[PDB]
């Protein structure tokens, strides 16, 4: 494809789809990369609408497994001074922050996510290699177009960051505020995801920003200067934005986010096909990340699904919009 890579994700039946009485819909090729949805309503069982996709991980794929094919690649660039980003998007409760964060010693926990394992990673081929570096993160929420601090100590309230551009080569803007922490080891981690997660418990309770409405936008930014003799110095600066976007599925609360997540499929289908003017500006979102999707660089977005007919019209809605995103041609013979 290109830099923009489109994947689906598809987990495992629930137990309220058990529960429900619910029938498998889905059908995975992780072969000839295609999703497969029996869409057939009553006496229909013929129809069924297929699409194509960069890659497509079944209901068995282990995290490691999506790490390898997904992340690998885009930690590369980052490590070499670029600014990338991965996306999981879909419908509540399909696994977007079992897939962004997931849930001993060196060794990941095999339930670990995208998260633990980027970082992981950084450590590990930094330290590797003798770089000399230093990595700081930041975890911020957006709930009805208003960003939150999640890793803020103090300043914990209702209290929204402000946001604007900067004297500087445009695309960049900056939040006023935001709390970057410096990592010193790859386990320490799971201490600031913690935070977060504390935090994000009290936006959700003292102001209804619950985790399936909201944007979960987690930055790493690794500084790094490598040297060899007879082969110069260099400094590099890399940065890999994971996005745990609210569920595909109040008035204008709902009008945001449905606004957003279609601000960011045009941005990002008008970055596969090249056409001039891609409206970051139109969204929070698009525009904290802009400076990332923006220059050239590796971008990914992760959709997934549910395999029960209980939940056919979100699933194929968003199909259709990680269709719309990358528009790749279903291949001959079925
Ligand atoms: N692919 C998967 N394999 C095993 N469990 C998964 C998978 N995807 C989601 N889950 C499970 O579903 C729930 C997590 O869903 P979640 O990640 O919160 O979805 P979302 O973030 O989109 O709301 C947990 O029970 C989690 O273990
Ligand atoms: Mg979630």
């Amino acid at each position: 494809g290109k830099n923009i890579q489109v994947v689906v994700r598809c987990r495992p039946f629930n137990l309220a789809e058990r529960k429900a009485s619910a029938h498998s819909i889905v059908e995975c090729d992780p072969v000839r990369k295609e999703v497969s949805v029996r869409t057939g309503g009553l006496a229909d069982k013929s129809s069924r609408k297929t699409y194509t996709f960069d890659m497509v991980f079944g209901a068995s794929t282990k995290q490691i497994d999506v790490y390898r094919s997904v992340v690998c690649p885009i930690l590369d660039e980052v490590i070499m001074g670029y600014n990338c980003t991965i996306f999981a998007y879909g419908q509540t409760g399909t696994g977007k922050t079992f897939t962004m964060e997931g849930e001993y010693t060196w060794e990941e926990d095999p339930l670990a996510g995208i998260i633990p394992r980027t970082l992981h990673q950084i450590f590990e081929k930094l330290t590797d290699n003798g770089t000399e570096f230093s990595v700081k993160v930041s975890l911020l929420e957006i709930y009805n177009e208003e960003l939150f601090d999640l890793l803020n100590p103090s300043s914990d309230v209702s209290e929204r960051l402000q946001m604007f551009d900067d004297p500087r080569n445009k695309r960049g803007v900056i939040i006023k505020g935001l709390e970057e922490i410096t990592v010193h080891n790859k386990d320490e981690v799971y201490q600031i995801l913690e935070k977060g997660a504390a935090k994000r418990t009290t936006a959700a309770t003292l102001m209804n920003a619950f985790s399936s409405r909201s944007h979960s936008v987690f930055s790493v930014t690794i500084h790094m200067k490598e040297t060899t003799i007879d082969g110069e110095e260099l400094v590099k600066i890399g940065k890999l934005n994971l996005v745990d976007l609210a569920g595909s599925e109040r008035a204008r609360e709902a009008g945001n986010i449905n606004q957003s997540l279609l601000t960011l499929g045009r941005v990002i289908t008008a970055l596969v096909e090249r056409t001039p003017h891609v409206p970051y500006r139109e969204s929070k979102l698009t525009r904290i990340l802009q400076d990332s999707l923006g220059g050239r660089t590796r971008t990914s977005i992760i959709a997934t699904i549910s395999p029960a007919s209980l939940n056919l019209e979100e699933t194929l809605s968003t199909l259709e919009y990680a269709h719309r995103a990358k528009n790749i041609l279903n291949k001959p013979e079925v």
